[PDB]
């Protein structure tokens, strides 16, 4: 699809077989998630935000899809305001910037 | 152009007479500039993202060079960590998500 940018480009993905919405966001390095039950081994990452740093989960090669577009990468599961598909995934489903 | 995600999206701005780099933001309602004076009213507000919030001043009716594209708007100045173009400009240069 081409999303305009009027309103915030909410979609739905899937993870762990459960729907939520979240944020297609280019100005994200990584994908937060509010927090949730992910399968695996979990190692420590810090992030940086408007407010901030904060501290995370990072969970690799997750399976996710995002709009209905399959991906499998690296998720952080942390006290993120939002749900966040950020450039890591975005890259996955061919997303680019286009003006 | 067409931009891919492979790293940060940052383009060259100008703005209040000075140039500047700054990130394209499709997960930022709002556009926000480090430290600088701008002509006219202004009034603060709290923006808040990752890690919480800070507070900027407001400034309406902006003049903005968005890589080459000229634009006007609402820019917020204060201590965010990296220049942030948000949707209240990307839609004026008609900047889209697609995938």
């Amino acid at each position: 699809p081409q999303i305009t940018l009027w309103k915030r480009p909410l979609v739905t993905i899937k993870i762990g077989g459960q729907l939520k919405e979240a944020l297609l966001n280019t100005g994200a390095d990584d994908t937060v998630i509010e927090e949730m039950s992910l399968p695996g081994r979990w190692k420590p990452k810090m992030i940086g935000g408007i407010g901030g740093f904060i501290k995370v989960r990072q969970y690799d090669q997750i399976p996710i899809e995002i709009a209905g577009h399959k991906a499998i990468g690296t998720v952080l599961v942390g006290p993120t305001p939002v749900n966040i598909i950020g450039r890591n995934l975005l890259t996955q489903i061919g997303a680019t910037l286009n003006f």
